[PDB]
């Protein structure tokens, strides 16, 4: 069940023999991922910059091994990358001492686990290195160090945990990113399923910087924090079969509400002889607004359609409006009713929900576990014509004043197999189309893409 190892990954894929292959056969003590991508990107800085583009190949292969004794259970992942160049195999990867090399091995899980607090097998308690995940994507999608409690059953669902990256872990990246060092995460949430399919759920989160900030008159370089925080996030999230592609509804829905509360120091820099020197700091509260919408229409068992909306703040006096993500989310999501995740704001612009307001279109086709395909249309405006947006895969510079950030169409399309009841592998071509707007001023490209072909099978 939920407390599967592999139970949030997004491929969804079942080893040939294993019990949940064949509920006769044992549980198996260890296995294979193998994945293969290529990754085709240009250009990320819509030509503003040298480099930028990728059109290269990679393999990924994470052996793993899973013991259980009554009560207890231990798991451990590994990694190994060889590539071409510096391609995304992880959709989860740490975004980038932080220099990836094109090969490398990681460790990317480690724990144990307990779930003899109760005799629901709905609830354990795990610790180390591990996947959390809520369905959205929009809160945590990540493999993070942790303590994590959890809880699922039909009427009641409720997790509770904190988390810290210490490590990357990795044989090539030796520093965590600023914005994760000395940060402390902890969260928990509640929810319930008060009609049969429709949840109603509360959220929360709070995220600590324990680490300081550089000095007036000091040098501050790419690995030096640009704010510490003491935020909090506080949501509602109701759902209709939101994220499964199995649904019985003619209609699936999302609707999710966050405040974010708190307060940040930001550091405040000059340059001076083409280098960063720290000037101060100024502190003030957070006071921001993130919405989350979303219609399905389940046309038949195998056409779907959709539209979404979504919006974080932005700006606002001294900043306090600018909505932020937890920084451990991935924005993944089976948003539009198949097998396969999409990034809920786009393969190419990858959006955060932060001043920014997004307007979304779908449409999808399935058949059985065999075939998914998902065209995706956004269209992303800037809340605050003068602040900037969070993160995102375009790295190029916004104009003062301009709203118009720009449209994308994404197109993901699957092949499962080894009909096939449970499928074992797939093929997926992954493409998003991004058309900068106004936002981003004379010179730019005129358009840019990220595409990836994978192969993954599970051994
Ligand atoms: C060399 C990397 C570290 C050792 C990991 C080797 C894992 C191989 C395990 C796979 C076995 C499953 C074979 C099909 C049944
Ligand atoms: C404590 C904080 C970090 C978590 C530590 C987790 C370390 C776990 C790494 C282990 C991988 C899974 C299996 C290890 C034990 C397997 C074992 O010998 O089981 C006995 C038998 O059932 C099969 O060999
Ligand atoms: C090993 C480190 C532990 C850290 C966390 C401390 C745990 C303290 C005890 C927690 C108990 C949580 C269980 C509460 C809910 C139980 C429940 O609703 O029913 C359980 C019962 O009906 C079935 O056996
Ligand atoms: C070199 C960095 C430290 C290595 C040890 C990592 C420990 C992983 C297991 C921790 C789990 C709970 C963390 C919550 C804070
Ligand atoms: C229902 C089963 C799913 C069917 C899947 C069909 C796959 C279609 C794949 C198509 C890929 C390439 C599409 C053309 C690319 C056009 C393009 O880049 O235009 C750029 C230009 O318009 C910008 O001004
Ligand atoms: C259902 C069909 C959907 C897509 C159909 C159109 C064709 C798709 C072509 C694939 C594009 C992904 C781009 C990355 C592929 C890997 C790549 O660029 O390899 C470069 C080399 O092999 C290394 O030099
Ligand atoms: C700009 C986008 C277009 C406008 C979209 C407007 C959508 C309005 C927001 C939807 C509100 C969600 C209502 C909650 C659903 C669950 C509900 O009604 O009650 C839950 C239970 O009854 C509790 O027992
Ligand atoms: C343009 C983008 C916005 C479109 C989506 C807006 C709507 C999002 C969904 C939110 C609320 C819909 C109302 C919930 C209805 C479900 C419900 O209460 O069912 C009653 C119960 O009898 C079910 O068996
Ligand atoms: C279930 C039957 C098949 C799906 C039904 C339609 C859903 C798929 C359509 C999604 C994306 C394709 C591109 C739409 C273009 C949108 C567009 O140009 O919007 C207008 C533009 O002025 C900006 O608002
Ligand atoms: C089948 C279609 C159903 C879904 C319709 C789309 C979803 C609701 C659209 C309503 C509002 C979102 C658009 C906000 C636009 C704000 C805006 O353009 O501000 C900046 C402006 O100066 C243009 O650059
Ligand atoms: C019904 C399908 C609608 C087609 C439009 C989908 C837009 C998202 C996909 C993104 C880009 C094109 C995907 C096909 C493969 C692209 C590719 O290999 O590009 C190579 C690159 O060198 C282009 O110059
Ligand atoms: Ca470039
Ligand atoms: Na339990």
């Amino acid at each position: 069940g939920s407390s599967h190892h592999h139970h949030h990954h997004s491929s969804g894929l079942v080893p040939r023999g294993s019990h949940m292959a064949n509920s006769g056969e044992a549980p198996k003590n260890f296995g294979l991922d193998v994945k293969i991508t290529g990754e085709s990107e240009n250009d990320r800085d819509l030509g503003t910059a040298p480099g930028g583009t990728l059109n290269d190949i990679g393999i990924d292969l994470r052996p793993w091994a899973f013991g259980q004794w009554g009560d207890w259970s231990a798991y451990f992942m590994g990694q190994a990358v060889a590539a071409t160049d510096t391609i995304e195999t992880d959709t989860l990867q740490s975004d980038t001492g932080r220099e990836p090399d094109k090969s490398y091995l990681a460790a990317r899980e480690f724990w144990v686990d307990y779930a003899g607090l109760t005799a629901y097998p709905g609830e354990h308690l795990r610790f180390g290195r591990q996947r959390l995940r809520e369905d959205s994507g929009q809160w945590q999608d990540t493999n993070i160090e942790a303590l994590n409690w959890s809880f699922e059953t039909t009427l009641l669902n409720a997790h509770a945990g904190v988390a810290q990256r210490f490590s990357e872990y990795r044989t090539d990246l030796d520093e965590l990113a600023p914005e994760d060092k000395d940060r402390t995460h902890v969260f928990g949430d509640i929810s319930t399923q008060w009609a049969p399919h429709h949840r109603i759920g509360v959220r929360i989160h709070h995220a600590d910087d324990s680490g300081h900030l550089r000095r007036p008159g000091e040098e501050v370089d790419n690995l030096d924090k640009t704010y510490t925080g003491q935020l909090t996030w506080l949501g509602i999230e109701a759902t209709g079969d939101a994220y499964n592609y199995r649904s019985s509804m003619p209609l699936n829905y999302w609707a999710s509400a966050t405040w974010l509360t708190g307060d940040r120091d930001n550091l405040t820099t000059t340059t001076v002889d083409d280098r960063r020197i720290a000037t101060g700091k100024q502190s003030g509260d957070v006071n921001a607004f993130g919405v989350d919408l979303g219609l399905r229409w389940n046309i038949d068992e195998q056409w779907k359609a959709g539209v979404g909306y979504a919006r974080g703040s932005g700006g606002g006096k001294d900043g306090e409006e600018q909505f932020q993500q937890t920084g451990l989310e991935s924005n993944r999501s089976n948003f539009t009713g198949t097998r396969s995740r999409v990034h809920r704001f786009g393969e190419a612009f990858r959006g955060e929900l932060s001043n920014l307001q997004a307007a979304t279109l779908f449409g999808s086709w399935q058949l059985r576990e065999d075939y998914d395909a998902s065209l995706v249309y956004h269209k992303f405006w800037r809340v605050d014509d003068d602040s900037d947006i969070g993160t995102s895969g375009i790295n190029a510079a916004l104009q003062p004043g301009e709203k118009d950030i720009g449209q994308e169409l994404d197109l993901v399309v699957t092949k499962y197999f080894k009909y096939v009841d449970e499928p074992s592998a797939l093929i997926r071509f992954r493409g998003g189309l991004f058309k900068p707007g106004d936002a981003y001023g004379p010179g730019t490209d005129s358009t840019m893409h990220r595409a990836f072909v994978d192969f993954i099978w599970r051994f």
